[PDB]
């Protein structure tokens, strides 16, 4: 799992 947020 990767989950990226910006």
């Amino acid at each position: 799992l990767y989950i990226q947020w910006l």
